[PDB]
């Protein structure tokens, strides 16, 4: 078929199945959410939490489909039903080695919703504690021979891919070991090898030997806020790419809609973006796709805490809070303006 309706496979949504119900997991998870403190702030800060009832949710936006359970099936045909929408064809999966069977059930289950609508998942490897090149490989087998098999496991010509979140806070000495083809415990040339997707942070100065000397595949840029890193400005894009192709690494670039986690730090206020009725989602993946790259990644399809989620979101006041939405825009249009823009890609691509 050439109706430009299809599942684009070179973009990556990233996914989070943190949310939970009373009813389904005992918790309204995630939905309630410790307020953070201050960095900058006071010693003697009570920040509190917010509760997470239907008044008060851990989010500037209010959820289309209410306070959902990550671990309700039939918010997962939703959910995918919504990435059929948007023709995004990979669900990037957080990953935070939970090492508990509640999670192990949620993969399950997105996996095989998933592959109900021809989606594909991959993980997105998050700092969790005491991570390190060993036990990222003990994790990384123990994800590829558990759901390698799965008809919805990501693979790039032949191979998974991962996104490693602040990758930098290991040493290129520690990656070069598992990354290097050279080195002691190497995934290169094993049934564990994968495309690594680092995350660019800061200037070409520090990035450039880091990618190099660590051995990743590719590299990511995460942040959806415009200017909060040298990785999230896209007029640095062009470069990026540049340097990308001329050293074999594969750039994939983060596109989001907007920003504000005030909700949950409300000392945050200035890496705020507004989404003034799309423009800045289109002018962020209209960067992307001048860029000339192979592949983009969204965020989000879900970090509500963040506001740059494309899920369909609804005007609401409650007494607590009066919620940002979608304003001019109708709930699902972030999801049909991202088909918009995949088709725009696979046009230059
Ligand atoms: O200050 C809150 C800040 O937290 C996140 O970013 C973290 C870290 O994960 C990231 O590598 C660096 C990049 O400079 O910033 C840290 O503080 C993230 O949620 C961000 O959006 C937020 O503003
Ligand atoms: O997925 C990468 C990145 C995206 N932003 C959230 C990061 O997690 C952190 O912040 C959230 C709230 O936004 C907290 O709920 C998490 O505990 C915290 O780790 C995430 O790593």
């Amino acid at each position: 078929n050439n109706l430009g309706t299809e599942l684009d496979y070179d973009t990556f949504c990233f996914y989070y199945d943190w949310y939970g119900s009373e009813a389904i997991d005992g918790q309204y998870r995630h939905w309630a959410h410790a307020i953070a403190p201050d960095p900058n702030g006071g010693s003697g800060q009570n920040p509190g939490t917010i509760p997470g009832t239907q008044e008060s949710i851990a989010s500037n936006f209010y959820p289309q489909l209410g306070r959902y359970s990550s671990s309700d099936p039939n918010i997962l045909t939703k959910h995918m039903d919504m990435f059929v929408m948007a023709r995004t064809g990979v669900l990037a999966l957080t990953w935070w080695n939970e090492q508990d069977e509640t999670e192990a059930k949620r993969i399950g289950l997105i996996l095989d919703a998933a592959d109900k609508k021809k989606i594909k998942v991959c993980f997105h490897l998050e700092p969790y504690p005491s991570r390190n090149v060993q036990n990222l490989r003990e994790n990384i087998v123990k994800l590829i021979t558990r759901y390698g098999n799965h008809p919805a496991f990501y693979r790039k010509d032949g191979k998974p891919l991962f996104f490693i979140y602040d990758s930098y806070l290991i040493e290129p000495s520690e990656w070069e070991k598992l990354l290097s083809p050279g080195g002691s415990i190497t995934i290169r040339n094993t049934a564990y090898d994968a495309l690594m997707i680092g995350l660019w942070t800061s200037s070409p100065t520090v990035q450039r030997p880091f990618i190099l000397n660590a051995h990743f595949d590719g590299f990511y840029t995460y942040f959806a806020a415009t200017g909060f890193t040298y990785g999230s400005t896209p007029t640095n894009w062009v470069s990026m790419q540049k340097w990308a192709k001329e050293n074999g690494k594969i750039f994939i670039p983060s596109v989001g809609p907007g920003y504000i986690d005030t909700r949950i730090r409300p000392w945050n206020g200035s890496v705020i973006r507004t989404r003034t009725d799309g423009q800045y989602y289109d002018a962020m993946y209209r960067k992307a796709i001048e860029a000339g790259v192979s592949a983009i990644s969204i965020t989000s399809f879900n970090e509500w805490h963040e506001g740059s989620q494309i899920e369909p979101a609804v005007p609401y006041t409650s007494s607590e809070f009066t919620y940002l939405d979608y304003e001019n825009r109708e709930p699902d249009y972030y999801l049909t303006r991202t088909a918009y823009w995949v088709g725009k890609f696979r046009e230059s691509k």
